[PDB]
């Protein structure tokens, strides 16, 4: 049964095949923001984005995915609790069939809108490949959405989805350029996890950012008009893509910020 987010096939079940869906570091999380501790020997984070090339958008059934040429040293995540230095590979989001919820974190068990992923892998592996065979392989940048005002930096996004409604679909996405997804601050929580989506490995350093960005009422009804299925298959909407928050398991979250 492939894996997706229905009733048969959705996060309850996704153990079965990859076990790890149990395992100590599993992702997301709640973050109980009184229980995170601030840590002044965090490093200001650094997000170098300036020289990004995006290549492509590619509807994979699940969700869509930006991606980026990570042949060279050009959009790179450092600093903060990381140890050396992530470069971009991809992005995507995760979203609700209503406003009320769609994000993967939550935020003392606040659901937003939607959630985006910034996916980093560390350099000194080499590639993505190998990265994921490691326990600090990635670094992932959260970004929560709010429904309020347009985003005008994800309006490119928005109008190439009619291109790739249905799984499999990919598209020419040339130039795009995520610092306009950015929040104006950069205070952010971190803790160890995982990917949120099969197969779920224990790479990820967490770094999820306390300030969200408003996107309109418009821009987020666009993605629900995605579709999980491929063409000619019976519709499914490309909505509820978000696995809900797992087990702590003694692991602390720390904050940037006081
Ligand atoms: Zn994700």
């Amino acid at each position: 049964h492939h894996w997706g987010y229905g009733k048969h096939n959705g996060p309850e079940h996704w153990h079965k095949d990859f076990p790890i869906a149990k395992g100590e570091r599993q992702s997301p999380v709640d973050i109980d923001t009184h229980t995170a501790k601030y840590d002044p020997s965090l490093k200001p984070l650094s997000v170098s984005y300036d020289q990004a090339t995006s290549l492509r958008i590619l509807n994979n059934g699940h969700a869509f995915n930006v991606e980026f040429d990570d042949s060279q040293d050009k959009a790179v995540l450092k600093g903060g609790p990381l140890d050396g230095t992530y470069r971009l590979i991809q992005f995507h989001f995760h979203w609700g069939s209503l406003d009320g919820q769609g994000s993967e974190h939550t935020v003392d068990k606040k659901k937003y809108a939607a959630e985006l992923h910034l996916v980093h892998w560390n350099t000194k592996y080499g590639d993505f490949g190998k990265a994921v065979q490691q326990p600090d392989g990635l670094a992932v940048l959260g970004i929560f959405l709010k429904v309020g005002s347009a985003k005008p930096g994800l309006q490119k996004v928005v109008d190439v989805l009619d291109s790739i409604k249905t799984k499999g679909k990919s598209a020419d996405f040339t130039n795009f350029d995520p610092r306009g997804l950015l929040p104006e601050s950069l205070d952010y929580w971190t803790y160890p996890g995982s990917l949120t989506t099969p197969p779920l490995l224990e790479c990820v350093t967490w770094i999820v950012l306390k300030e969200p960005i408003s996107v309109s009422s418009e821009q987020v009804l666009k993605f629900r008009k995605l579709n999980f299925n491929g063409e000619g298959e019976p519709e499914e909407l490309m909505v509820d893509n978000w696995r809900p928050a797992q087990p702590l398991k003694n692991r602390q979250i720390k904050a940037s910020f006081k």
